[PDB]
């Protein structure tokens, strides 16, 4: 039995007293509220919130039976007797407490028909209603087509009613999404903070904008993060690492970054972890290695882990520095891991953080450009391990999150003019604000492992992680390459956030070590990835601005059709491309549930119109099915080997014209690819294109804003290819000057405007300078 007794309003927050204790309510924005039960008691702070101490002005009104506490769009309605809080957007019920709060336990009602995404990485179906699962980050080695518990859980859900609910608790716990009781959402933890956060929105984009506003926005990664990575588990030597960089050159595959797994610090998988320094028998001249790679535009990333083994060179020093978590007796805690016997660096302590940070600083000074943190669940984390702020079970799901924060802060302190690259396997809600780029762990080399990746990506993307990706080609076990699976996985790779093939080294993960057929297929696609950098990097910019994920689910296309929520086989890559990965062997055709409208075959230019019915496309081995939305501007630059050579002096833009799209817009974001302050300081060149398409005219308005950046081209040579262009356009005006449109020999003359009747493509070639440009095509 819980009932209201009294309330006070202090520092814009509502403090309610019930018979059971105090509850603190603070609006973190107009659309988001933090509800803290046991507010009078000492407890761990928020991990989810970017500004945990903010509380914006709200209005409180009181009635006989209720209080209402209201920000601009979200309202909390507090029923006095019995005590229960419910949440409204406008006049619409989002979520109501059932018994609410009662070791730690929250119970809410679910509405009939309500669909619930969430929980982070699980392979259960996109709608997790009907499922129960733990909140305890944990390895799932070799997973394929099913998982209730893996590396990176999130204590959060997204509802078809367009709210996001976060359980802001770091402890070992559980989520029961109407499994045990069909109309009850239950959140449980053994200990930790007794708080939740509700975020509302008017659309899925806005919801995500509102969520990332209070949990954190990902800073723009360095543009090289969008390039080709060489990786395996693991390069065994400097000579082998150099030979791999060389293989990319001699095989003509793009390469930005080479990744070094655990052999960089010892010759065996076991026994060396914690050395955190070069194994000189196998990496004899590592400074030269990294410098030599830098001359070829290639970055070096090194693996690190939380654990320091008692067999490692740094055990005695870690103990001396008090860097390791302790037992209740106060000695360093040691325990068995896969890798051997050892302790865990206490990233929650001053001592642990300074010690680990110093090691990162030193290696970064030597030439390391980015960082890979593996095993941050932490993979093994015995219950009686004590960290500075609590025991293992209490802090477990935030260890990785704090590890990212530590490393992020460290990298910014060392290199304030560079964007940190931090790739980790486990985090918390908000970890994206520390630049965390997650990957979906040790996936099996099976079709099932591939077939799960869109589900996993969308689930993480929706709740803050735009750069979620997979080990391309698969990671775990296998005895010989499954060639078709590998090709499909690396094709899909082009259209997902990070291009990082990676696997256990008994089978090659890198595309340069594949057979002639496989390379003939993948080489033009890895180059396509580079040619498409302006499209991808523009989506990255939008992710930084608004949280908008790079991969978007099919359900964004129609928010009034909740059945689309179940789709985990077709997704949007940026605004304009609907991608359907092939995820089983021998598939001869696919049925693509394209939204109502006009669509083009990305590869073949075929125009399709549909009023709802799916489109059936044949498959081939050299592509996966990709449709372009009518009204898309697809921007390309010439392929380079490394993003260090990126230029946009030459632009090629493809516009997909159709009379059904009378107004279309596109943008291309350009900056120096490296300055972490480029967006804040307007040191960029934002190119905008607008098409106006009427019965007798097609008009393009081109412009640039922003303050520019060093090396920005003043004038770009631009080729605009208009697909599905009318054969009736007779003239072009460029800023009022009339130019005839040639109707022959478009590929064989230096034509300024030419219509190719066989391809229905109208090509315009012009100089795009700093002033506004209008191109008018007239029948
Ligand atoms: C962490 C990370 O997820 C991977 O991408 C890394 O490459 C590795 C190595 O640093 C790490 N996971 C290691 C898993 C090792 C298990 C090896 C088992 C051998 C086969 N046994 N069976 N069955």
């Amino acid at each position: 039995a819980v009932f209201y007794k009294e309330h006070k309003l202090r520092n814009d927050g509502l403090v309610i007293t019930t018979n059971q204790g105090n509850i603190r309510l603070q609006f973190k924005s107009e659309a988001a509220i933090e509800v803290l039960y046991r507010a009078d008691s000492k407890q761990l702070p928020s991990f989810a919130l970017a500004q945990p101490e903010s509380a914006i002005k709200a209005q409180l009104t009181e009635t006989e039976n209720h209080l209402q506490f209201s920000g601009g769009t979200l309202t909390a309605r507090i029923q006095k007797r019995p005590f229960a809080i419910s949440y409204y957007r406008d006049s619409e019920l989002l979520l109501a407490e059932e018994s609410g709060f009662q070791k730690i336990n929250f119970r809410f009602y679910l509405s009939p028909g309500e669909k619930i995404l969430g929980g982070g990485q699980r392979i259960l179906g996109m709608d997790r209603r009907g499922q129960r699962f733990p909140l305890y980050n944990r390895a799932h080695y070799g997973y394929s087509d099913h998982s209730g518990q893996m590396y990176f859980g999130l204590p959060a859900i997204m509802s078809s009613k367009q709210y996001i609910l976060v359980f802001d608790n770091s402890a070992s716990g559980a989520m029961d999404i109407g499994k045990t009781e069909s109309d009850i959402l239950q959140l449980e933890a053994k200990s930790g903070r007794s708080a939740y956060i509700l975020v509302a929105g008017n659309s899925y984009p806005s919801l995500i904008e509102n969520f990332t506003q209070v949990t954190g926005r990902q800073p723009l990664p360095p543009r090289w993060a969008l390039g080709s990575f060489a990786s395996r588990f693991g390069y065994r030597s400097e000579a082998e690492t150099r030979a791999t960089v060389q293989k990319y050159k001699t095989e003509d595959f793009p390469l930005d970054t080479i990744v070094l797994d655990l052999y960089w610090f010892g010759k065996d998988i076991k026994g060396h972890m914690g050395n955190l320094d070069w194994d000189k028998e196998n990496f004899p001249t590592p400074l030269d290695m990294m410098a030599d790679f830098k001359q070829q535009g290639v970055k070096t990333v090194l693996i690190t882990e939380p654990f320091v083994l008692t067999s490692s060179k740094r055990w005695d020093d870690a103990v001396k520095a008090k860097a390791l978590a302790k037992d209740p007796q106060g000695q360093p805690k040691a325990f068995e891991l896969y890798f051997g016997n050892g302790g865990i660096i206490d990233v929650f302590s001053k001592e642990g953080s300074r010690w680990f940070s110093s090691i990162y600083k030193d290696l970064s000074k030597q030439g390391v450009a980015g960082w890979w943190g593996d095993l941050g669940e932490p993979e093994m984390h015995p219950e009686d391990t004590q960290h500075a702020i609590g025991d293992a079970d209490t802090v477990h799901n935030a260890y990785g999150h704090r590890w990212a924060e530590m490393l992020y802060q460290q990298q910014l302190d060392q290199f304030p003019e560079l964007r940190p690259f931090i790739m980790m396997r486990a985090g918390f809600v908000g970890s994206q604000r520390y630049g965390m780029i997650p990957w979906t762990g040790d996936v099996s080399r099976t079709w099932g492992g591939l077939a799960s990746q869109v589900e996993l990506a969308l689930q993480m993307s929706l709740l803050g992680f735009g750069y979620i990706h997979s080990d391309l080609g698969g990671f775990a076990d296998g005895e010989t390459l499954d060639k078709e699976m590998y090709i499909r996985w690396l094709q899909y790779g082009v259209f997902q956030p990070v291009y990082r093939p990676h696997g256990q080294d008994h089978i090659p993960s890198e595309p340069v070590f594949q057979d002639e057929e496989t390379k003939a297929i993948l080489r033009p696609l890895v180059k396509l990835r580079y040619r498409m950098l302006p499209y991808i990097y523009t989506a990255a910019y939008q992710n930084t601005l608004t949280g908008m994920p790079l991969m978007r689910p099919l359900f964004f296309s129609d928010e009034k059709n909740p059945a689309l929520i179940d789709n985990k086989t077709s997704y949007f890559w940026g605004d304009s491309l609907l991608v359907t990965p092939i995820t089983q062997a021998g598939v001869e055709s696919v049925s693509i549930p394209a939204p109502k409208g006009v669509w083009f075959d990305f590869w073949k230019d075929t125009r399709y119109q549909t009023d709802g019915a799916p489109l059936t496309l044949p498959t081939d081995l050299h592509t996966i099915p990709v449709l372009v939305k009518a009204g898309a501007f697809m921007p390309y630059v010439p392929a380079v080997s490394t993003t260090e050579d990126y230029r946009s002096d030459s632009l090629e833009i493809h516009y997909y014209a159709d009379a059904s799209v009378p107004l279309a817009q596109g943008e291309i974001f350009e900056d120096d690819g490296k300055d972490p302050n480029s967006i804040k300081r307007n040191q960029f060149d934002l190119l905008t294109l607008q098409a106006t398409h009427t019965d007798n005219q097609l008009h393009f308005q081109l412009a640039r804003t922003g303050k520019g950046y060093r090396g920005m081209p003043e004038r770009r040579a631009t080729t605009l290819v208009i697909h599905n262009a009318s054969d009736q356009y007779q003239h072009l005006d460029i800023n009022g000057k009339t130019i005839a449109i040639a109707q022959a020999d478009c590929a064989s003359t230096p034509a300024l405007a030419c219509y190719d009747q066989e391809r229905r493509q109208l090509q315009l070639v012009f100089t795009w300078g700093r002033e506004a440009l209008n191109l008018r095509l007239h029948k």
